[PDB]
């Protein structure tokens, strides 16, 4: 019965693909040690619909741990977000064409929530699997940071602050790098098999700790 | 009688110079339009002594606004920190040779404080002065972030949450860039005169807004 | 009578300004030690017209040294080009809207020409003036590299291979950095006064050596 | 009977591994469609021994095409070098602890040689295989560039200028990225399987064109 909720995002901006969606799709139903199972879902790149869908998932799936994933095109290695900040500030439109500027996510809620995943255990599991990675201390202020803040806040407000919950940003895959215009700098990337394996290793470390 | 407290840091790591120290030194005593005066101080690159020195400054000077500055070697343009995070995590030792790993700054305090400077007013004043700049959403977790969190927390706990307070990270100056080893990538830099002028423009925008 | 020919380029692409043009304009007529004078000219960002104009300048001005300058938006520090390659390969159109792909500049001419400026003397003069800088080993294959190859070839073919000749790429100035779209990474930049001073220091080192 | 000579380099600097060595080792003896076979060798990261070993290989194997490979720690994607420059200028010591400063490789030889591989055919084959990549216009001036210049010069001087010959720089693999010190910026990297596959695809495109 213990469920790890794994989310990814749909493609956005000029990206034809989203490696976080591909990773979540491949890992859905994965049996992890200790009776744990992965339940995957895809979130839209739009904060209002994504929050609504994530609230339903958190309520209906009642997960023992939450691993939110997303694309960070430009980063060379998988990273774990240390903190979700309660602000929406979009450098590019979301998939509804909307932008927010210095917008508080919630009136009268914390300025931030620290991720509650076992960060150092994941890093060590990654290194053990020969996967380079690190902790990131800003998730941006786009939809990825939004769902990290949204999940941590919902969990805390429903007395489930003990449920380990965090964010895993993944590099571009080959498809994302190949779609970059010729006049722009080339992107660091990883084969999707590498990205999916990093998300799997992280999922396995989370449930082993929990 | 209204005082803008302006701080910089001493040199650290392999840096022979700190442009934030040079800027604070040059701007000390600057008369600003609203009857405001700059009061400058230099902080050590060590969290305990820096916090102790900053508390004394906040207490003794009772400033109408607080502008903390520091070096961000590698950034190309002046930036304003949006958020101070209540964690110390040092990638390099401080000037006492100490490191911290995932250390909370304060038990039973907020995970973060948002800066209360007029961020968009400063950006606009910078642009008017032909200075490129932006908002940063992570100050790191070294001593610069520490004093941002510390100042915002002290102000809040002493009923002075309304005092605008934030952090301005500055690029390397020429001296910092010239000291980079020949095998390492070259640093973006600005002449100290450009750095100091950006700090001045920001201070002027802060007090104009009050 | 000894003349240092100093060239810059007009604005191109999305750049409103070109710091190499501003530097050449400010330094025109500068008297250097040993009877040397700077003669400046502005070249169009189009290889056919630029080569024609540079040939006329080389023929008519009969310079004792040639310092070609241009913008390298993205580089943090002034650099000296070590080599001009005999190929035109444009990642962006020139100012006539033209592109070239793997195009040899000259049939049956050298694959490249090494710059003949006193590279290490300039670097040392820069460091003496507290200016960070280095040698670059690719000028790109756009119009800047083209005029470097064109000048070195013309000089060699007219028995003037001994005339020191090279290329100085300069960072963005403030105007170039300010015009970058908000969704793109920020550019390293230098105040124009810093750029112009670096070109001046280089010009002074060249003629002092010659 | 037609032989593609494939070379890689031993580990150097602080790198525990060299993905170019791993790729050449795995691909040795590969049968290619046109009756072509890969012959692999590993070169030392030292110009004199590397040149001596490469001359012997060019002489003894008499290859129909030459693919030189090496590590470019920091680049995000495989690249093809357009040009080898006749200069040694080492930012780090070679494996004998030696450095060169502005050193011509050969007196009375061309300043550079353009690579004679079918560059656009390789790029297209890479893209078909979903591998991001590009042409590079500087190989550096370390030992990789040296062997590119050396091979192109030897071939030309022995009447074998028609033999397609060039350089393929590869990103860090996981092992190289994992060995980066914690205080330094993280490296873009690729799994060795991705690197080796890119080298294979390039070799296949070279021999398909002949």
């Amino acid at each position: 019965m213990p469920t790890l909720l794994l989310t990814g995002f749909e493609p956005f901006h000029t990206h034809p693909d989203n490696p976080s969606a591909q990773a979540a799709q491949e890992l859905h139903g994965l049996e992890l040690p200790g009776g744990w199972g992965v339940h995957s879902a895809l979130l839209p790149v739009e904060p209002h619909a994504a929050g609504a869908a994530l609230t339903r998932l958190l309520s209906e799936q009642d997960p023992g741990a939450v691993l939110l994933t997303g694309l960070a095109a430009g980063r060379p290695q998988v990273t774990l977000e240390r903190v979700g900040v309660g602000v929406m500030d979009f450098q590019i439109p979301d998939n509804a064409g909307q932008t927010y500027r210095d917008q508080p996510i919630e009136p009268d809620a914390p300025a931030a929530y620290l991720a509650t995943l076992p960060l150092r255990a994941i890093l060590a599991a990654w290194r053990e699997a020969e996967i380079p990675g690190d902790i990131s201390n800003s998730a941006g202020l786009y939809v990825c940071n939004f769902v990290l803040y949204h999940a941590l806040h919902w969990l805390r407000e429903h007395g489930r602050g003990a449920v380990p919950c965090g964010f895993l940003h993944v590099p571009a895959n080959a498809a994302v790098a190949l779609a970059v215009p010729a006049d722009r700098p080339p992107l660091p990337y990883l084969p999707q098999s590498e990205i999916t394996r990093a998300v799997r290793v992280a999922a396995e470390a989370i449930t082993a700790q929990s």
